[PDB]
């Protein structure tokens, strides 16, 4: 089987991406955030405390023939940005881009963070990192791609986001019309749940290539590029009057600037995301500080090429036997 679902900025400045997907019988279609840095399919629900929705569509398992509740299971997860959320858990049937699982863990929110409620247009998260991250208790559940694997043509996903423009999701086959040249693989390390990978270095605008291994996460569900601090200084120092702002919480630029490219090594081959796919404009409405798209890991304790730099490349998520990560310029 294959299945292939078209994903939608949320806003004008690419924060995020969403899918639609299937969920219950009849279909409740629901916009998730596909994640590849969390493992939680998690979903805005009639048991979601009601001052803690605004505008999202929920699920309500209730209206479902084939929902099950999923006795004494619970879940809590809480990422990277701060935000939360957790609730109980259903198993239904969930499709994607027609591609069909049965007996998905569903997980039902009871709370949400403030910054999922003020998000009206993502009604949840569907987890895409690898199934030891996921946070249901006491029985650990699996994510819908690890649910999907044995039976897609080829046990692989793959992501082509857009700048400021749709892209795809595609499951169990590579599509050779959605990308130029070739696909180079590289290995990836499970040990921490994510696609994990190593980058060979990197280069800013024409500038020379910088040989220098960057270990990091390939993460749908991060908005920006965050590298190591030496590298991020090294691009913002090529835009005049760039600087890091801790009131604003990162670096910043001149609304007036043109930005350079930036460019990363996977292999042999390089992946050039164009100077404008880093502008993340005003801090403000009406501002002429911009917010830049390359910002700085420490702090995180790990470095997440999340959109900015995926949406510069055509990425194979290769979850065969020994995991490997494939990018291709586009």
């Amino acid at each position: 089987s294959t299945g292939s679902a078209t994903t939608t900025p949320i806003d004008s400045l690419d924060d995020a991406y969403i899918t639609p997907v299937q969920i219950g019988t009849p279909a409740q279609t629901l916009n998730l955030d596909f994640d590849t840095g969390s493992s939680d399919l998690w979903v805005f629900s009639s048991e979601t405390t009601a001052s803690e929705v605004d505008g999202q569509t929920i699920y309500t398992p209730s209206k479902s023939t084939t929902a099950k509740l999923l006795s004494g299971a619970t879940w809590s997860i809480s990422y990277g940005d701060g935000s939360s959320s957790s609730g109980d858990v259903y198993t239904d049937t969930v499709s994607v881009g027609g591609l069909t699982v049965t007996g998905q863990a569903v997980e039902s929110a009871k709370k949400v963070s403030s910054s999922f409620t003020e998000d009206s247009t993502i009604d949840g998260l569907l987890g895409l990192a690898f199934s030891t991250l996921n946070t249901v208790s006491p029985t650990q559940q699996k994510t819908f791609f690890d649910n999907a694997k044995a039976s897609l043509d080829s046990p692989v996903f793959t992501a082509d986001l857009g700048y400021h423009a749709p892209g795809t999701y595609n499951f169990g086959f590579i599509d050779t019309t959605a990308y130029t040249g070739s696909i180079t693989y590289t290995a990836v390390s499970t040990k921490q749940g994510f696609w994990e990978w190593t980058s060979t270095g990197y280069a800013v605008g024409s500038g020379t290539f910088k040989s220098t291994s960057i270990d990091g996460i390939a993460d749908t569900g991060t908005t920006l590029l965050y590298l190591p601090a030496t590298v991020v200084s090294a691009y913002w120092a090529q835009v005049s009057g760039a600087k890091s702002s801790s009131s604003v919480g990162g670096y910043v630029f001149p609304c007036s600037a043109t930005l350079p490219s930036f460019t990363f090594g996977v292999g042999s081959a390089r992946i050039v995301i164009p100077g404008d796919y880093i502008d993340f404009g005003p801090i403000s409405t009406g501002s002429s500080s911009c917010f830049g798209g390359i910002q700085s890991s420490a702090g995180i304790g790990i470095n997440i090429f999340g959109d900015v730099a995926l949406k510069a490349a055509f990425v194979v998520f290769n979850g065969a036997t020994t995991p490997t990560l494939g990018f291709a310029s586009k």
